[PDB]
């Protein structure tokens, strides 16, 4: 109840940033885009087209979330007479359609963007004018607050109660946004990764935003420190750019006990040992086989 109730807050406050986000992309992105394109008619027609087709869902998807934030703000204030948010997602249906038909255009017109960029100065004005606050990458900050829905909604199911209208709704919700995030998963490059880190950030008590240009989740895995005799576990989040190096609580939640930045020695008391060195950190870790320990030595060694 107070634990569903700190949900729909932390859904209001976080969807706040996302319509404040939206905005400036669509002042500063789409609409200075629109402005170059426009002067480009007059100067490859093609590309144009194609820019304006995906970029024409920007506005929409800014529409859509001012109108979910503005019935979230008014629910929120008559919570203790209605204590319903899930059935605002089942009401936009035609809205995450939006969503999806910008999720399968994605790759094309970012790729477009760019490519266009490189013998187009006036597109590269306005890009420029842009980055300035790449493109491809601060545009994947529109389709994660998707992955964000999925997160909070199963923290809100699990907080209420399996026999009400809103449990109902949740669940509704949940297939609702799962069904446009299924597009993201099979139709962008970078939409498999986007989730594993959604979910990852969102799992870790103590790792805050792990959305960087370039990283790649590539493995995770408890393995157990050893201090002395003594053997605690430790669960390890192994990515291209960091190495999250956490405790698994009961939770099914972790806490971030240090993060490292991407030997195998012999010893008794220690059988399948993992001896993870940089200049700043080294790990004492035992593994369970020694094909869990040469599973993390081939891993580890590739990036």
């Amino acid at each position: 109840q107070s634990r569903a109730l700190v949900i729909a807050q932390e859904l209001l406050s976080s969807e706040k940033a996302y319509v404040e986000m939206l905005q400036h992309l669509n002042l500063d992105f789409h609409g200075a885009v629109m402005r170059a394109l426009d002067d480009m008619d007059h100067e490859d027609t093609l590309a144009r087209e194609e820019l304006r087709q995906g970029l024409s869902e920007l506005p929409a998807i800014h529409d859509l979330h001012q109108g979910i934030l503005e019935e979230l703000e008014e629910r929120l204030s008559n919570w203790e007479s209605q204590q319903k948010v899930a059935d605002v997602f089942l009401a936009r249906e035609q809205g995450f359609d939006h969503h999806a038909t910008h999720i399968l255009q994605f790759d094309r017109y970012l790729g477009l963007l760019s490519e266009n960029c490189l013998h187009s100065p006036r597109l590269a004005a306005a890009v420029r004018e842009f980055e300035q606050s790449t493109a491809k990458h601060r545009l994947l900050r529109v389709v994660q607050r998707l992955f964000q829905y999925q997160v909070l909604l199963t923290d809100y199911l699990n907080n209420l109660c399996p026999d009400s209208a809103e449990y109902d709704n949740t669940q509704g919700a949940l297939s609702l946004i799962s069904k446009v995030t299924d597009r993201a998963n099979d139709s962008m490059e970078q939409g498999e990764n986007l989730q594993k880190l959604v979910h990852i950030e969102h799992s870790v008590r103590g790792q805050g935003d792990l959305l960087q240009p370039g990283r790649e989740f590539l493995k995770e895995g408890t393995l157990m420190k050893v201090t002395g005799k003594n053997r605690r576990p430790r669960h390890l989040f192994l990515m291209n750019d960091v190495l999250l190096y956490t405790y698994p609580q009961k939770d099914g939640k972790y806490r971030l006990k240090n993060t490292l930045a991407v030997s195998r020695p012999v010893m008794e008391k220690v059988p399948y040992a993992l001896k993870i060195e940089t200049s700043e950190s080294c790990l004492m870790l035992s593994a369970s086989s020694c094909a869990e320990r040469d599973e993390w030595y081939g891993c580890l060694s590739r990036a």
